[PDB]
């Protein structure tokens, strides 16, 4: 068995809802034939954002979406996204139909449909002073200025909010292939122009370290902490060397237990990331923000390797939960994390062809696990079974929440493909008694996918397998299994 | 240095007496009519790091954008090709006045957003040292060997004093 | 009430019994009247040393000590301190006497009787690396040569056994005025010659920063982690300027405030070294060792200033109370600590004047809680009540042990002098019910102390206050109190 206690009437914290936020880009059709469809589609639609979509992520409760991030962020000048959408700027390459239909005035309208937050990353890398504080200006400016009569006449009259603001993003790569000393004095300047206009506050996010440059972060925070509100962190979990990543299925099963193991690596990074920050930022004033995470294998065979088409297993289930878990452990720093990507690109909720769209498994991970969403963090101690071939890893992962409604969730992953997962948990810390209903999402395949031809290979199911003897709740998890029970008191 | 050569930017005073009447165009040509390679030297200095960017997408971009078509408007259809491309010049001197430690940084920055259109593939140009500043050599190695395909050295030979 | 749980099966880690260490100098009669008497006292003793301190020191458990420790350590050269004692070096100021009548072997001979570790410091600032490494030959090596041949002629046989060796104290003071940079050379150079002989294993340590130089921390931990078992660090409680700190005794109710206040400074100090030296060392392979701290007054009126002497108030027990429970609180990373200092000097445990001695509060403290001494820390959780004139500190310190029986020890300070203090504990975890014993020390006065005349105003008595409603304890702390419950399973 695995031993669990939880102090059910210990909080250690608030688990930011903003951990379970995701990311597009303008590489692909995330942006384009996945989520922007056009006014003048036959895809039903809302003002132009197909709404099989729509439904699915508000269902979801995404509570954050960051955009442009990743390599477009420092690529992107944001006014050739605004004005009339017949009149903008067109890059089209024939070998790319970069259109600018999407531009600041959908993505606003996007994210007040979902009702998630934007959060949106400025050109530090080809952009200048100038044009990132006139998109703020654009943006949040009540009053009477260039940019803001811009904004008016191109048909929003109040400003809109906006918290969370990435001044570049990926400059230690393809924004700029910068050194952090320099990338800080450049963020210093920047931010400084980033202008809190009406009652808009700011939340300025510096970019931070890819992988394992604890150099980075060590810089960023010696030379700006007082100048930013939060800080990034970027990791994709690949199985392979990244000349050769592995596919997203028909996969070996040393590619499983060594996808997991890079997986789980992001504890040690969030460790070791937050313990420099800690160094510099005792009182933990500064968010830790993981803005680009989840799984990067080869494009599915007979698809442009630039469009970064991948399907979704139950692995990358398995890798969504663990990673989540991971952030709850840690969310004392960090405090928003966004998955790469939302839609047709990468470790994706939903993938799309014409009018058919389906819900991967990652998608049933945010769905089921919402719950913990600005839920608050359990005194949880466990002694847990080994797994994987050398016992490298953990059998099982787990986390315990109180919703506001004062509901308690426990979410949990068998990474064990093989067999199932025996669970004793003890909840110490009660009122009365208490009752508990199951989810559990597992599969009859290691590489278990959902296709548009059978889109509910993989949802999921009720969960009863498991005796709750008023105290010990003991439990039976199924092979590659991520399960939540929800307990009421009384 | 492109569009009508009759409605071309002017500078002119002898208290630069230039017409632009010989821009990119003009020079593409001649190098295609002498049948020798062109090698331009982008502005660092003075310019910013889209326009950098932008003048390679003019020059070699076989697909549709503002600044291809602004090409073909301009009398050119295909693209060209160039492969040295000297991201500044002079750097240490009338190019800024930097430090090594400094151009380098400018030098990873620009060199990022220029970009390799159609099947042209780009020689990158580090600005290196005047005369014997082996320090200035020492620095760009040092900090910028990775994003560079070359780096330059200035020497004239001067009998006297300056 | 202040509410307390502990997680009674939850241990959370092993406190280090030198965390209940102490330290001497040639400074004052610590080593000259306190312990060292010499064959011929009148004071009955063992081979030099009074036996009424030994005694007491054995009674305390004692589990290590340090010398020279201090200044001193880089002043000495220990070739003065060997060899016929009628013979040996003679420095006397009249203005001050030392005769080397205590050395090497006195000292090993010491912790020998006392049971105890000895730790001694090399001297790096005045001395030379062919000096230190001769004295580790001196001590440990089996074999024949020079060093050990003359520690034989000297009267000892077979080597003796040391573990803990400091390469330096105070080495950016009184030491050498060194810059990190350049001690950490030192260091590196030095240790590279203190070799293993026999099959004595050395646990070299180097010298840490003062107070809250985290610089020092940063440069030793980034230039020398690799070379060293273990890092140091001083901090001194004092209430006042350092030209005019206060008195031991006759002191006002701000002083008794700001004298926890300070003392519980030591917590932020562990931390912020600590969460360097998780940087530069994550899996927390090096010791840290506070082998400085006490209180520090102004001598007792018409006392020599540079004899250090001063006495010992309840107030004195309550910040060693607090303090130890600090060091509980960090036994991931410290794992020994040594107050300064052990007889006539500072916060000592002993008083002497001639051939009476007496126990201090201070003693009685290191005495009641010597059940901590290599026990196991266990999960607590509490919120407590606020004392002191802004609400400032806390009333009440609490910590939990296991003994290796199984027993179970909760220490608990209460800070206010002016009331006794309410404290219910809910113990989680158990098997059976639980049976309780009690101890406390509390005094009349806030500057309770005991003297030659009257050596028991202030002593252990035994605690009955409480109701233990076989799961619940309630307990009722008197003020200035420091209260040890021992709970007997079944
Ligand atoms: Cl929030
Ligand atoms: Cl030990």
């Amino acid at each position: 068995a695995s031993r669990v206690v939880v102090n059910a009437d210990r909080v250690k914290g608030t688990i930011n809802r903003n951990i379970y936020g995701h990311f597009s880009e303008h590489l692909g059709r995330c942006i384009y034939e996945g989520l922007w469809v056009g006014e003048d589609s036959p895809i039903p639609n809302t003002n132009g954002i197909r709404n099989d979509v729509l439904e699915a992520l508000k269902q979801m409760k995404i509570p954050v979406l960051h955009w442009p991030g990743g390599c477009f962020a420092d690529e992107y000048h944001w006014k050739d996204g605004v004005g009339p959408r017949e009149k903008r700027k067109r890059m089209v390459n024939t070998h790319v139909i970069e259109n600018n239909h999407f531009g600041t005035h959908e993505f606003m309208m996007l994210c007040e449909l979902l009702g998630c937050e934007p959060y949106i990353s400025g050109n530090v890398g080809s952009g200048t002073v100038q044009e990132m504080s006139e998109w703020v200006e654009y943006i949040t400016f009540d009053g009477e200025s260039p940019m803001a009569n811009w904004r008016r006449e191109n048909g929003r009259e109040k400003p809109w909010r906006i918290k969370y603001w990435g001044v570049g993003n990926e400059n230690w790569g393809c924004g700029g292939n910068m050194r952090a000393e320099y990338y800080a004095d450049l963020y210093r300047q920047f931010q400084t122009y980033l202008r809190n206009y009406g009652d808009n506050k700011l939340h300025k996010i510096a970019c931070g370290a890819w992988t394992a440059d604890y150099h980075w972060t060590e810089v960023l925070m010696k030379q700006a902490a007082p100048f930013m509100h939060g800080l990034s962190l970027h990791y994709y979990t690949v199985p392979g060397p990244w000349e050769k990543k592995g596919p997203a299925t028909g996969f070996t099963t040393d590619e499983w237990w060594v996808t997991l193991k890079k997986a789980l690596f992001m504890d040690e990074l969030v460790t070791k990331h937050s313990a420099i920050m800690d160094v510099y930022d005792p009182d933990k004033r500064i968010d830790l923000i993981v803005d680009e995470w989840g799984t990067w294998y080869d494009v599915e065979p007979g698809t442009n390797p630039g469009f970064l088409y991948q399907q979704n297993s139950i692995r990358d289930a398995l890798v969504a939960g663990a990673t989540l878990h991971i952030f709850h452990r840690h969310c004392d720093r960090v405090r928003m994390a966004n998955i790469a990507q939302l839609v047709n690109v990468m470790q994706s909720v939903i993938l799309t062809e014409g009018e058919r769209m389906l819900l991967t498994p990652t998608y049933h991970v945010f769905n089921m696990f919402k719950v913990h969403q600005d839920a608050e963090l359990l005194d949880t101690w466990e002694s847990v079974e080994r797994t994987g071939p050398e016992g490298e890893l953990p059998k099982v992962s787990v986390s315990a929440s109180r919703a506001a409604d004062g509901k308690i969730h426990i979410s949990l992953c068998n990474l064990d493909f093989e067999t199932g997962a025996s669970v004793d948990i003890e909840l110490r810390g009660l009122n009365g008694g208490v009752s508990a209903t199951g989810t559990t999402l597992t599969s009859g395949r290691i590489d278990g996918h959902n296709t548009f031809d059978e889109p509910e290979r993989v949802k999921p199911a009720p969960f009863r397998d498991f005796k709750l003897e008023g105290g010990h709740l003991n439990a039976s998890l199924p092979p590659m299994s991520v399960t939540v029970l929800e307990l009421t008191a009384g």
